[PDB]
């Protein structure tokens, strides 16, 4: 009931967890922006034409400051507003570092872009999300932890500045999620991976979606970091 | 859906936020244990009659280890299991009554947790939610004692969560802020505008919002060891 | 020597970990209180008489608040003061011992704080019990950790350091005499593939007692067991 | 003595905390590698000639993996082995390259750790001590970058500790707080008093406390994967 007819911008929502988040927001009656760095296909656009909600495809590069502002502006012109922004996010360590920086920059830019309209409406929610945890070497673990800390400090800073304007700003930290590849991995490497999760199991994408939609509709909750990772980041 | 027919032991649930928590869980279809240091009235039980669940009163002293064990067993007997424990214990007063209420929250959280962990670890399932005490009007000495007790409840919760994760038990802390109470409508505007000025979001919480978070956490698998303030940014 | 003539009250110091801690403190030149539920044997006192320190025996029940205060008062009466408190924690029997140990740490900590707070200094070192399941083991170790953080917060502004040591599996008589296939399966569970030694716990306890500006820490000495 | 004749490689030990650490290791009878980006002055080597230990100057760039590898090989060839690696860091001017010294120090821990792990794993013995930088007075962007690089150093340390525990190698991080230094008298009474009031023990730390903790960890067996804050309770 709290989310019906609200307008949700979900970055990276053509695949994976972002798509699960978008299905869950749609099941709650909210209007949906589907967003990808690539194109949104008519396939995907049709999965969402059974909920009786407005669905809008908006592609672009969140990591380009002006293009992030363009994407927020398009959503406002097509839906009327953005009530909720969900900032959902290689092989060498150097390329892995670059990917983390791109996703962090994208979260920064989209957050900066919606602040002005949300602050006018005295209304809105921003949910920043660290990336799903994969297998990483020592240096990848370090780079992962550094960029996650960066996202948390930024998000807490923004939470403090916009509280008096009734904008709620929170971070969700997923852990290791099952995928179709999990079935394919060796029982050896699963066992050494599970060993590092206190709850000794992998997460599911739908758990992240449930938490995301719950936070979106939950007044009076701001500045929080909520890990949903079976204890991984304890 | 995910809480329907689950069994919820809610301590200190005869009034206030505890009682609001009990109502949300009943609205989710969970059976509930209403608990108080003293007797539970027939008119309080009457409030839950249209929910189509089981409601059990168990009164006792959560801060007495023997009676904490007694109350958990009695809840298992009458309901079948304890799937969720919500520790919300403790109820003008001076600083000494304030320390005592803080120590009751901790002791009761400790004892009720230790008791319920015996069946939950054998069943390999369960959720425990520790509630810090609602934040009221506090001076110098008061905030110091509050901060130390909260550090204790958080440290306790994170440590327990570490210890029991391998047996599939989730343990989290909720930290309510300044919550609107039946009292609040009769406070004076000077004291109200002066405490609102301390809250980043410039408003008071609702008991129902604390209840919503409590019920959500209880059903949310794979979330453990978290501290979630619901306080309009007071603790930021 | 940061510890010569400091006054160390060491609960449960007649055997095992507590005895090893008492020896390390005595080796650093500190005065020590040897404590146990029963009487301190004459032998034990004599095993400490050539360190050149004051050795004070004080028997009693830590899990009884009035006796806890009697014991601290007695130690303050016999030594200068109590500069360092070490709260050492060695079926339904298992539950009663954990309860005595956790209550003991609470009672002795409360009794020793007023003198330390007035002095602007002190150190309290809590000990969780060694590993090797129970609800009670989990809750009690967590209880001690939560109490330690609460007290560290409470007393930091008076320059009093409060820390917990969490030992892992320690070799003992009990370890040494069991199946060599159970030890194999047991050591396999420890990332450093070996058992700890009481003397390692003792070195850590002495270091924290003497180390300024370190408080509120939970330090596992467990071969990575809890990483 | 547990450190007598052990071979200690201390990065950034020509001045500040790193130098203090070197002196504490020499007082424990350990052989020392003094290291800096520039060349080690003969006057600094003279401070150590009196200890009856062996003292070896090795300069280079820790943030260059090839030169990191070579520095380690040089130390093995002049001392026999590296038993303990201390990845030391630390610092008036800009925000532009506060980030630069953080990243250089951080990647330095990366390369030196990666380089010494081969001979320690073969030797089946060893210790690695990483150290976050001293907490100083920082703008908001400073604190943001400080928190990120510290989080990165901790994740690196925990990951390596897991990797090498089975080959008897101990890996830990020290997290200093605010160290009283030359920037302490200059600061105004409003500034010290307000800063001191944010530290729970209400006082500034000393470099010697960090050096003492470093020496203790180097010699303490069976202790690995720990993050040890010596910061007056700042991060409790």
């Amino acid at each position: 009931m709290k989310l019906e007819h609200k307008n949700i911008f979900i970055t990276g929502s053509s695949r994976g967890i972002g798509l699960a988040i978008a299905h869950k927001f749609a099941q709650a009656g909210a209007n949906i922006v589907l967003n990808s760095r690539g194109a949104i296909s008519e396939e995907l656009l049709a999965e969402f034409s059974n909920y009786g909600i407005k669905v809008v495809p908006i592609s672009g590069d969140v990591s380009d400051f002006a293009d992030a502002k363009r994407m927020i502006d398009q959503a406002i012109a097509e839906l009327g507003s953005v009530d909720v922004l969900v900032n959902n996010a290689k092989m060498t360590e150097a390329d892995f570092e670059k990917v983390l920086k791109v996703n962090l920059t994208g979260a920064f830019n989209m957050t900066q872009s919606v602040l002005k309209p949300m602050m006018k409406a005295r209304e809105g929610a921003i949910i920043n999300m660290s990336s799903v945890v994969g297998l990483m070497g020592n240096i990848g673990q370090a780079n992962y932890a550094a960029s996650k800390a960066g996202l948390i400090g930024f998000t807490k800073s923004v939470a403090r500045e916009v509280a008096s304007r009734n904008i709620r700003v929170n971070v969700i930290a997923p852990g290791m999620i099952e995928s179709d590849m999990t079935a394919i991995l060796s029982d050896k490497i699963k066992e050494a991976t599970l060993a590092q999760i206190p709850m000794k199991e992998f997460g599911q994408a739908e758990q992240v979606a449930d938490l995301t939609v719950f936070l979106a509709g939950q007044d009076y909750l701001t500045g929080q970091v909520i890990a949903i990772d079976g204890g991984l980041s304890m």
